[PDB]
This record gives structure tokens, sequence and C-alpha cells, in this order.
RNA sequence: ACUGAAACGAUUGUUGUGCCCCUGGCGGUCGCUUUCAAUGCCU
């Protein structure tokens, strides 16, 4: 129903490890969306615990309703954000 | 797990070494301490 024009500006260097070649590390022209999602709304919607340990400090919880770190909770909140 | 978590282009290094503000130069030239004067007056 509510659509937002959200216009991002960088106020310094944005830097994602998107591809490696030899000593180059890049990040692509779009931001993804779920980097998006959790930049807005981790630890307002979503948790943002500050330690991880195991399986869980190296596997996504993307889509994982187990896991707290889930985009699923703003399926739930009835938000999305597109990528940029 | 934001293509995620932590993330020093760093360490060391003398703008250095030699160098005469040097050489030449007459404070010089001209210039009368000058001009006038009773050892005097009386015995």
């Amino acid at each position: 129903t509510k659509i937002y024009r959200c216009k991002l500006t960088l106020h310094d260097n944005v830097f994602f490890a998107s591809r490696e070649m030899g000593i180059l590390y890049e990040t692509e022209k779009y931001f993804h969306n779920w980097a998006l999602s959790y930049a807005f709304f981790k630890g307002t919607i979503i948790p943002h615990p500050y330690g991880l340990v195991g399986q869980n400090a190296q596997t996504p919880a993307y889509l994982d309703r187990d896991r707290e770190q889930n985009l699923l909770h703003l399926n739930d909140s009835g938000i999305y954000v597109f990528p940029a």
C-alpha cells in the first residue's frame, strides 16, 4: 500500500567482496536487496545478535525460520525493499 | 550470518656532499696662528 522512494548517498566508501581476482577484490554497482533489508530493519525488526559460534557463524539464515536473523520477519511485518 | 562477522600499504631512511661576497681603492686636494704694539715713564 505505502511506497517510499529512498535515495541513498554514500558518506563514506562502501565495499562488498562481490568478486575476487588476485590482489583485487571488487564491489558490484547494485546494492543487493537482502543487504539493504538488514541495513534498514536489523535491530528495529530483525534480531541483531552481537556474537556467533558454530555452524551459525558461517551459514546464512536468510530464509530459515529456525534462526533469528531471517528476512522473513519482514514478510510478516509487511515490508519489502527492492535492490538498489 | 548486510555479496556478512575481525581487518595499519607497513617497516627503515639527514636533500646530502664541497664552496672566502671575493678581487682593487691614499679621506684626498689647497691653506702663514695671521694682523698692531717703544720695557716705557723720572733720577
